RNA sequence: GGGGG
RNA sequence: UAGCCCCC
């Protein structure tokens, strides 16, 4: 560690808290990284005096593969395929040797790629060399399902760890985690790669590079090394920054060992996943002896997600596990694999934690955080083959004759039906016909918003529907000559804009291309990327899906994101006396078929929307005449209406089933087109239509096929006091059954068994094999509960995992800084040891600050100060001869945060800068006779607090667009959006309208007119970079850091106007005795103290959010934020109702609606964060999780604690001013290390007054 | 672009 | 060729 020491000496005491960071030894830090060679991170591995124990055996298997030959094999198709031997599931990259089929390269004679001569023998066809390749390919692709080279990750765990234990600055104690000789993961790590490496002067097993991957000549390298190598850092870093307990970590240590063992790394990795979670989440408190959790009340009406805090719940043995026994099967599991060690090691520490605290929950989470993190990967051709193939099993089919002659592709489902989608056809009918009842499904702009929603920069299976409608001789418009990506749907909207649906409407039908996603602990999914057309026909099943996810279930609707994965439920459905039981569907994308849901869905909405749609086209859709056979005899014609049209070629597609695409460019030569029955997912239906099912076949469940399957009285009495309007909550194929506890305690677990067995038994009737989980767990979008307690589960977000399904290389540079941000935030999500993840994100961050740029020999580096990562997020750990560790990690973003952490220590600043020679007769208004000009220029806190603003990208604007065939494109797409006259006329009005009330007191009218303009941008911005343009963004970068500043931005320059006075530490808003979050303990000061004092949010974000706009959707293309930040800052800046009519005229509203929205706003009291975003102020996506409503309207006080001040007065008209005054304090008081404080408006420079029209200078210059 | 179904 | 839905 003295190479390490010596080298990063200064830094690591900056990032100790034991010296001062600055950005002169940032730097240094910076380019010592860079100047550091991989074999110099394991020459400083061999350094460490590892205890032992830090060590475990090492399987020597692990080395000595076989060849990948008896692997693979030809199939009838001539398709290259992975030849099965533990299973159907045995599709994966299997555990082999490959140094044999590598050539040396051309410098790095150590390190080799795949022959060539073996490519060109398999593309010229020959079986063996075909194998080859395809296994050379895959092997190849599993190593590259990382950021970035796993020694960057290493080196930047070793430069933060030298510092040592950690003070906290609140339990004014080190902490007392081990150090790393103690860490077996990294010993592993380095044990591995010496073995393989042998006496190779090279250390590292393989390189992981932009010019593909290349494998160290050792005939002791694997292709199952680079997973295992990935999981073992995971876990290094973890173990140190998340505290993990070592013991634990070992074990996990064990189980990727026995899977690089295995015959497939991968593989096994994917079978034994569970183990950790089964033998200790699903195992928990078998024996209950107290602890406490929490007392929510789940306020109404549950669909707004909004519940409140009550106290605590004192446990006992009256809530120890009732839910059924996993032990046999848990056993059997760890058995079968050969970690039946493993399990009972577990169980037995599982069996110890009688009480529910803190410790037992750090300790599910800490076991949890062992789980294997990679990215599963197999070939395409594997994933199509394993996804597009198993069909549902109808047990009870719906009889032939209960359908009708056809009317065109559909059949009505006779009123007559015995069969139980008798329930699933009328729900879709009744849906079908409200939604189409409502009279916005009949307004130009809602239409337009709907055609909107697919024209995307995205895949659209371009080439496919070109070809499509070549068959029918109808050629698109190729625009010859424009900057912009072709395979958009954006581009195919600009070819389709000018064509009538029937030249179009075979394209329904096109064909399919690929597209696959990679997964933590799961398998690729196969992913179906429909045209525009395809999309356009789909709105009547999106739409009635909404429409019964909106007005008859219990649903979330989104796709995760922690606190959006809405929290509060969670905490709710697992707290004792309340119980849940974890729904889930396996295969729903393959049980949703035409045999039983579909034709009937089809049929309802098909029927459901006839009264209503009648004689009227919908979204471009003409109206039209299909033969009808209902009656016996009696065969005429029928007229249906557009939306009428779309559900009848929609039933075409649906019925034939899609043709997928495949193009598997690991596996050479294996192209073909797979024809499958399994729903699409890229398809805006999804997610919806499943919802909906979801929820349905549930309520018909309570409401008859239970009711009518049993005469238990019990089972009779639970599900009758269940409603999926109460009870079921669901998104997609996820449901979460909350069964509400009494006094009495909670509901009997034998009862519940019953109910469950019943819903099991129900599904296999219709295709649903139900994933039913009744463990005194919940688990609900991937966010897992226990008693109150949430479980982050640190597996899923590997620190050094990135899916890569294609081949594409990384983006360049630049980009991974963003990633290495993200990586930081998931751990303040995660709840990592705050002090100790601080510091690993500054070495990392560090460690990626610096870049070697290219003009033509003339090389340079680009740099950037540790002052971008400031703004970016990262709170500063000691500055300006502060105290350490003052800041917290829930420090806002950009200007607000800049603000707060420069506010608290204002003073330490201004003195360190006079101390230091930046001294001046000027009075500074923020730092007083300090020379902040030269000071922050030298520091590169203004370069950086600017390089962080700018593109971390190439752009492609800007390239030679030949101005005619430019304008076409952006005609179409007009044409496209502007299609309805009625719309068009909406807008012109607006504009008019506009010139004349609105036009000089902003200059961002957002407009619909601008969306042709927004879109071509985004299919230019989707495109291939150029080197050249990559040079250009690198030049404007480096201008930036050489340019020097005088101030920061005119918003920020006002917030320093503003000083406060902290003040009195908060009271608890929740029990400090109660485990909210594991991790989130006593022993995590910063976050404990902060969601204590704070309160945890109990509110879906969604839900709060949704009531801080006055308009929840508008075109794709428009932003609703930057809508109602336009209509804010009219009102604020003295415009007339008359120019906020005018914008809604321009964004699509009708004058009726436009006048009344408008006139509603004139006399609205906006909400603090609704109102704060006049100026761009934004909940920080870190305060998520915490009650910041309650900080912002009870904890930050305007009115100066020793009464008023005539600086601190209100002005009468600029009441808006209190939201961004609220803004400012919360973030002082969440930047701030410990307890939440209550703060009090000190002053304001130039008065309340002049602060105002500052902002309102700020607002009405936006867009010059 | 980032983090997540 | 690389889809859909959400927090900044
Ligand atoms: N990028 C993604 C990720 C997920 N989904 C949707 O999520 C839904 C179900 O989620 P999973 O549980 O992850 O898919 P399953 O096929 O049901 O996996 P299996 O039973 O193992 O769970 C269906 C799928 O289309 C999607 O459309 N796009
Ligand atoms: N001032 C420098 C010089 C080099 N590098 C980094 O070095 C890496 C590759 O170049 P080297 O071959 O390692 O640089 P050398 O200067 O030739 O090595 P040193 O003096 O020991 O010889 C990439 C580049 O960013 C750097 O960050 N800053
Ligand atoms: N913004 C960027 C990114 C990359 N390059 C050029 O790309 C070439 C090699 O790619 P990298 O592998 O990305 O650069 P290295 O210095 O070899 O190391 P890495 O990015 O970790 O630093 C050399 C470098 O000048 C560039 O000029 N500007
Ligand atoms: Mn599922
Ligand atoms: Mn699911």
């Amino acid at each position: 560690s003295s190479m390490i020491l010596t080298q990063f000496g200064p830094f690591i005491e900056s990032i100790s808290g034991i010296t001062d960071q600055s950005n002169d030894v940032f730097e240094d830090a910076a380019k010592a990284f860079s100047m550091f060679t991989r074999s110099d991170v394991y020459k400083a591995l061999d350094e460490i005096p590892f205890s032992d124990d830090a060590m475990l055996p090492i399987p020597p298997t692990i080395y000595t593969k076989p060849s990948h030959d008896s692997y693979y094999y030809i199939d009838a198709l001539n398709r290259v395929r992975r030849k099965t031997y533990q299973g159907p599931d045995d599709v994966y990259v299997p555990n082999c040797s490959i140094v044999e089929l590598l050539e040396p390269h051309e410098t790095l004679t150590s390190y080799g790629r795949l022959s060539e001569a073996i490519e060109n023998r398999a593309k010229d066809g020959d079986s063996q060399a075909r194998i080859a390749t395809t296994y050379g390919r895959i092997a190849e692709s599993q190593a590259r399902q990382i950021k970035a080279p796993l020694e960057k990750f290493v080196l930047a765990l070793l430069v933060a760890e030298a510092g040592g234990s950690l003070y906290d600055p609140v339990l004014q104690k080190y902490d007392e985690i081990p150090d790393l000789s103690h860490n077996c993961p990294l010993w592993c790590f380095r044990e591995i790669c010496r073995h393989i490496s042998g006496p190779l002067p090279d250390r590292a097993p393989y390189l992981y590079l932009s010019a593909g991957v290349f494998w160290l000549m050792s005939p002791r390298m694997t292709s199952a090394i680079p997973p295992l190598l990935s999981d073992l850092v995971n876990l290094a870093i973890l173990q140190q920054t998340a505290g993990l307990d070592p013991s634990l970590v070992k074990l996990g240590v064990q189980i990727c060992l026995h899977a690089a063992a295995s015959s497939s790394y991968s593989w096994f990795i994917l079978k034994t996943k569970s183990i950790f979670p089964q033998n200790t989440l699903h195992s928990m408190y078998e024996s209950l002896e107290g602890g406490y959790c929490p007392n929510l009340e789940w306020l109404e009406p549950r669909s707004d997600y909004k519940f409140m805090y009550m106290g605590v719940m004192p446990l006992s043995a009256k809530y120890a596990r009732s839910a059924p026994s996993n032990d046999k099967k848990a056993r059997e599991l760890g058995e079968k694999y050969g970690l039946s060690s493993v399990v009972g090691e577990l169980r037995k520490r599982t069996k110890t934690y009688v009480k529910h605290d803190f410790a037992s929950v750090r300790y599910i989470r800490d076991a949890m955080a062992c789980t294997s993190g990679i990215f599963l990967v197999r070939t395409p051709t594997e994933t199509v083959l394993q996804e597009y193939t198993q069909s549902p099993e109808i047990k009870v089919p719906i009889p032939q004759k209960d359908w009708t002659g056809p009317i065109g592709e559909i059949r009505i489902l006779k009123d007559t039906t015995s069969s139980i989608a008798r329930y699933l056809y009328r729900t879709w009918y009744l849906a079908a016909a409200r939604m189409a009842a409502q009279p916005r499904t009949w307004d130009p702009l809602f239409q337009a918003i709907m055609r909107s929603q697919y024209v995307t920069a995205r895949g659209g299976s371009g080439a496919a529907l070109r070809e499509s409608l070549y068959a029918i001789n109808v050629s698109l418009p190729d625009f010859k000559g424009l900057p912009v990506k072709a395979a958009t749907k954006i581009f195919q909207a600009a070819q389709l804009a000018n064509l009538p649906f029937s030249h179009t409407s075979v394209a329904i039908l096109a064909d399919t291309s690929m597209g696959l996603r990679n997964q933590v602990q799961r398998r690729p999914r196969s992913i179906m990327p429909l045209n525009v057309p395809q999309q356009q026909v789909s709105a009547p099943h999106t739409l009635t899906a909404d429409y019964i996810n909106y007005h008859m279930n219990l649903s979330p609707t989104s796709g995760s994101a922690v606190i959006e994965k809405v929290i509060p439920l969670g905490v709710y459905a697992s707290s004792p006396p309340n119980q849940s039981i974890n729904i889930d569907i396996s295969a729903c994308d393959a049980s949703i078929t035409w045999d039983f849901f579909l034709s009937v869905i089809m049929a309802a909405i098909h029927e459901g929307v006839a009264s209503s749609s009648i004689g009227k086209p919908f979204m471009g859709v003409p109206a039209s005449i299909v033969n009808d056979e209902s009656v016996v005899g009696v065969r005429a014609a029928r007229p249906i209406s557009g939306m009428q049209n779309m559900i009848q070629h929609l039933s075409k597609l649906y019925k034939r089933g899609f043709s997928y695409r495949v193009n598997d460019s690991f596996s050479p030569g294996n192209d073909f087109t797979h024809m499958t029955t399994t729903f699409p997912s890229g398809s805006t239906a999804t997610s919806t239509e499943h919802t909906a099912n979801n929820s349905t076949m549930m309520e018909t469940f309570l409401t008859v096929w239970g009711p009518e399957h049993t005469d238990d009285p019990d089972v009779l009495r639970l599900m009758k006091s269940l409603t999926i309007q109460r009870n079921y909550v669901c998104q997609g194929d996820d449901g979460l059954m909350i069964i509400d506890g009494t006094t009495a305690g909670k509901v009997n677990s034998e009862t519940i068994q019953n109910d469950l067995e019943l819903i099991s038994k129900y599904g296999e009737e219709f295709g649903w094999k139900y994933d039913i989980a009744y463990d005194g767990t919940a688990e609900y979008l991937k966010l897992y509960f226990i008693f109150g307690c949430r479980i982050p589960n640190l597996s899923r977000h590997p620190i050094v995992g990135k899916e890569r399904a294609n081949s594409s290389a990384e983006e360049p540079w630049p980009a991974i800084l963003d990633q290495i941000m993200g990586v930081f935030f998931n751990g303040v999500h995660d709840g990592l040891q705050w002090q100790r993840w601080i510091r690993y994100s500054w070495a990392l961050c560090c460690a990626f600050s610096r870049q070697r740029t290219m003009i033509g020999e003339s090389v340079g580096y680009l740099q950037y100060p540790m002052w971008s990562f400031v703004y970016w997020g990262l709170p500063l750990v000691k500055a300006f001869g502060s105290d350490p560790w003052i800041f917290s990690w829930y420090m806002p973003t950009g200007d607000l945060g800049m603000y707060s952490w420069i506010s608290l220590i204002r003073p330490l600043m201004t003195r360190w800068m006079v101390a230091n020679g930046y001294v001046t007769d000027r009075c500074s208004t923020v730092f007083g006779n300090a020379d902040y000009r030269r000071c922050f220029n030298e520091l590169k806190l203004y370069q950086g607090y600017y390089m962080a603003q700018l593109p971390r990208n190439p752009k492609k604007s800007g390239r030679a667009a030949s101005r005619e065939v430019r304008e076409q494109f952006t005609q179409a797409l007009s044409d496209y959006l502007m299609q309805n006259p009625e719309l068009k006329s909406r807008v012109l009005r607006g504009r008019s309208e506009w010139e004349k009330y609105g036009a000089g007191i902003i200059h961002n009218p957002p407009s619909l007119f601008d969306v042709p303009h927004k879109w071509y941008q985004g299919a230019q911005e989707a495109a291939i970079a150029t080197r050249e343009e990559l040079a250009e963004m690198d030049e404007t970068l480096m201008r930036a850091r050489r340019h020097s500043y005088s101030s920061f931005s005119k918003l920020l320059e006002a917030y320093l106007l503003v000083k406060w006075r902290m003040c009195e530490a908060r009271e608890p808003s929740v029990d400090l005795r109660l485990p909210l979050c594991a991790g989130i303990d006593p022993l995590n000061s910063d976050p404990f103290l902060k969601m204590v004092s704070v309160g945890p949010m109990l509110q879906s974000t969604r839900k709060y959010f949704a009531q801080t706009l006055f308009m929840a959707k508008t075109v794709s293309g428009l932003d609703v934020n930057a809508i109602d930040s336009a209509l804010l800052r009219l009102r604020t800046l003295g415009a007339d109702k008359k120019a906020l009519t005018a914008q809604l005229l321009m964004v699509g509203l009708q004058e009726s609606e436009a006048d009344a929205l408008a006139g509603k706003i004139m006399l609205q009291d906006v909400n603090t964060v609704q109102l704060a975003r006049v100026v761009n102020l934004a909940v920080p996506d870190t305060w998520m999780s915490l009650d910041f409503d309650s900080m912002f309207k009870h904890h930050v006080k305007l009115l100066p604690k020793d009464g008023r001040h005539l600086n601190t007065d209100i002005p009468p008209r600029m009441g808006w001013l209190r939201a961004i005054l609220r803004f400012l304090g919360a973030g002082m008081v969440m930047t701030a290390t410990g307890v939440a404080v209550d703060i009090y408006l000190e002053d304001i420079h130039g008065g309340g007054r002049s602060l105002g029209q500052r902002f309102m200078t700020w607002m009405r210059q936006e867009g010059r």
